[PDB]
């Protein structure tokens, strides 16, 4: 960390990803009928790691599979739902069997808009998506300094079967630039690792950001090589780098800045200390 | 054949089939309850000869029994399993003592998901039905050039009861229009005759495609008309025109297009060759 | 065709062919050192048409160069790679800048394993030949009712030069025997044809089954005829025997059995008609 | 551990996991051509999960890869290797690329002979499996009270690839009964693992005994357990009977007496306290 903050690399090391980043056809999401379920035109899908909806209709939700094999861990990056695929969150929140969902950012951000509001806020106003039958309600929620976490049930209205959702929310992430310190993040993540969220018998942990590529990848990218640093005989074997580029060849743009490049490292080495 | 073939009066002939085909109520199937156990709205069971399931909830199931006298053989057509129908699709099976399952689609067909996975692709990991209290195992499974033969293990969870199921999954009906040769068709056919799935000693074998009329609809009709054939006095007095309107009076829309008719013909024609 | 058909003269017209078949030296082929990169010992490439590989430590893959003058096509016959020779056989295809890569045959059949699992079957896990430097990354696969497409990358790894290389892959050839019917075979020769990769642009296209000689000769045999009935005046002056026989003369064994043959006539026969 | 010492339930335990567990077929394993292949005819791999040798002659060996979806870890468990079967051992853990190799028995035991001398005793007496073509030498040993380890190194002389196996040793399991104490067995254990020959880099460690279920089964029953008991939030949601029946739907028989039970469970009571 100390030459790259030196001698400045981290704009080179960062491009180096951008250049050396797989590339695989998104024609899914690329169709003109998928345009309203896509919240950027720039960030897509591969077609062979992209989450299909158990739906004859249309299959079609702007997430990605990203299985990580040697350090033994699946995850689900989308972008943050859009007021019209709230229910194809929650269907495939449901399909794919996820025990937790992870937020990494604010519903308004800036003087914009990063993401829906697609859970309850209120116990006694809970969700009911018609379009794919899903009902959500907010059972309880406990408020930090850092973030928060909600217990949500959510419930297939056609088979009345209900599950309880963990709602990780990490709230302060600034609207510019990375946190100066990983502090926060770090502790955040322990918390989504100790809740269980993260462990194989469930469907992979759900994370989302706004576009779920940047927020979103430092998140997985971190906890990937943390895995990495304690699952290797080698205590240094592991280049977050090469890892990133593994990551990279199930959802485009992973880590968008060289800043969240560097933050990543930073959680990474600060993280490695826990 | 020739005939029809060269005065191009397929089309002619199908309508008039459409015109024919008898008309029943279908009640339950459009009971607002029901909506989400059907694939497709225009394609509902007969209230008088649709499958019903030994349950007090709900006893709906988009399925029906087609019972052919002269050519003593019975079949269940129904429509894929919807996510929320496998279960009650394997109640089916059991409750009716079938012995065997003939799927004429691949799961995914024209990019759509035209059928879930109803049945599990690795011997490791059985399915569980919680809904009808079902296991189910793939105990083997034969990949052959146009078609693939699975060995099932069906076990009632309350009785520990078990019986094989055998599952002949044609695989190679192109996405678009029919078969050009019905040899593979009719060599399949024949492979399920091979099995006993069809005799008097099990119940119905349930045929199922997308909408359990069209490919379902071929299969049943050409089986029936070539064991009239075989049977009459007369080979030729088999009007296989008659035998669907027979065939239509149990289940509604059988055979889809004028395509479909002329392969349906053709295949009794070759397949009446053996 | 009727004539031989019912003369029953195929076997007969069969051994003349086997008579008349060229012969040459196979010197290098059965060299001891290259006894591992042959899968067959009685099919090998003689040494004049042998395709060379451009290195020094040893050059040789059993694989022929058949170039037909009158038709204007070049083929590259080859044997199913084997655990040892995937990485020669990119080689291969990169030095001499084929375009396609034609597989006649499944990766098992009659319970053999009949070629090596030469290719990535995830997009996400490319292949790394170490021996040759080369790294092979699946982009797309359209997989169709009778056979599969897929895009794949190569990209030499010293000069860091990538290309995209189709390979159609015929999947319903039966285990046992020729197709009843050549209708889905030609619209494969056509599929291929459609996407350029027999183009003169193009180095010889690859094309492979068990021992590259008697699916591998069919494909070609048909294609070649076909050229030359739409290019000769006389569409009926091809002799498809006088063809093969001219083909035997850069590989051996060329459509291994009557049936095969007889299959050969049937499938330029009905491609004739386009 | 208690009330079934007390209640004596081992008994009853076992015999309700011999008939709760799965079965599969063995149809390969049963083929006239493999009896000599197989060290016990009561000992056979399922036919879905058996390894097979890349080759196209016969790829028959009497190995089973256990997968622990949850647990996360692969084993490859096998019969100790025939005079004959020797270069296809060798040919699996190239082909597996496994790193490590367990064996849990002793090359002779009571008066029979329990497993061929697979591996060479002396460096300078080198092995050469023609027959698979392989080079296997002896580079050093690690001789203990209870374990002994290997450095060979494995060459694949039609490559003249080179790999280094460790070859972890158990020599002190009793002729007769299991361990009085599962000291010695859980400290190999966690050699073995601390070697890093268990980690997801590597293709799955070989383990194997005399027939490749009972001791085989104990090593990776306990292992298992272990990593279970350490991977879920809960510290005893782990139940061994249901993990040992998950691990027989991939090798028949795993661990085959009630002592080896109770040994199992003594495993992994007393090594959750490491
Ligand atoms: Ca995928
Ligand atoms: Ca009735
Ligand atoms: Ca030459
Ligand atoms: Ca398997």
């Amino acid at each position: 960390f100390e030459q790259i903050d030196k001698s400045g690399s981290w704009a080179a090391i960062y491009q180096d990803i951008r250049h050396e980043a797989s590339d695989f056809p998104c024609r899914v999401a690329k169709l003109p009928k998928n345009k309203n379920r896509n919240r950027y035109r720039d960030v897509s899908p591969f077609d062979h790691s992209r989450i299909k909806l158990h739906q004859e209709d249309n299959d079609y939700i702007n997430a990605s599979l990203i299985k990580m094999e040697e350090a033994q861990r699946s995850y689900i990056l989308t972008q943050g739902p859009l007021p019209n695929t709230c229910g194809h969150f929650w269907e495939m929140v449901w399909e794919q069997k996820s025990r937790g969902v992870v937020m990494l950012n604010r519903v308004m951000e800036k003087g914009s808009l990063k993401c829906a509001q697609y859970w309850p806020q209120k116990e006694e106003k809970e969700m009911i998506f018609e379009d794919t039958n899903l009902k959500l309600t907010l059972i309880s929620e406990d408020i930090k300094s850092y973030y928060t976490v909600r217990q949500l049930e959510l419930e297939n209205l056609t088979t009345q079967e209900t599950r309880e959702i963990l709602h990780f929310h990490y709230t302060t992430w600034p609207d510019f630039g990375v946190p100066e310190s990983p502090a926060s993040f770090l502790n955040f993540l322990f918390k989504v690792r100790e809740s269980g969220s993260l462990s194989p018998e469930h469907g992979p942990v759900v994370v989302h950001c706004s576009a779920g590529i940047g927020r979103s990848g430092t998140f997985c990218l971190a906890d990937t090589c943390l895995l990495l640093m304690d699952k290797r005989k080698d205590p240094s074997s592991v280049d977050i780098k090469k890892v990133l580029l593994e990551m990279r060849k199930f959802r485009m743009g992973l880590i968008q800045t060289a800043d969240q490049l560097r933050f990543s490292y930073l959680a990474v080495i600060e993280g490695a200390k826990f």
